[PDB]
């Protein structure tokens, strides 16, 4: 599908939390365009208590600034964006708006890849309704 999660971001969603990045900004994620943060185990078990494993997306901020995400659930987030910006900062703030798919059984490094990048694009489609993209302002991301 094109695009995923109902109209509204109703619960579970959303799911705030911040989080510590573990092991810096990759890069090879970093080499494919595709900013990726490991987030420690802890400040994410209560938070995602109920939640099933899979792939999730929202917004995430780091270095001040907002970006789309998609977070791989353990959390592995990858940031969605095209300049290449320069992140190493050690804290990250994430807010889950919605869930796309469980996980995959893996088929290749490249496959895995290209599931990331679709996970992406459908992502960016199902955040552009309001009751999303309001959540880029959201006071959590003061």
């Amino acid at each position: 599908p094109e695009i995923v999660g109902p109209e509204k971001v109703q619960s579970p969603y959303p799911i705030r939390f911040e989080g510590k990045v573990v092991h810096g900004f990759g890069r090879g994620s970093k080499e494919l365009g595709i900013p990726t943060a490991n987030i420690s185990e802890d400040a994410i078990q209560e938070l995602l208590r109920y939640r099933d494993s899979g792939v999730y997306f929202g917004y995430a901020m780091v270095q001040k600034r907002v970006f789309p995400m998609v977070m791989s659930v353990s959390a592995e987030v990858h940031l969605i964006e095209r300049q290449g910006e320069d992140f190493y900062e050690e804290i990250m703030r994430v807010i889950v708006l919605g869930y796309i798919r469980p996980e995959l059984n893996y088929a290749g490094l490249d496959k895995l890849i290209e599931d990331i990048h679709t996970d992406i694009r459908v992502a960016l489609n199902s955040m552009d309704r309001p009751s999303y993209s309001s959540y880029k302002k959201d006071p959590f991301f003061k």
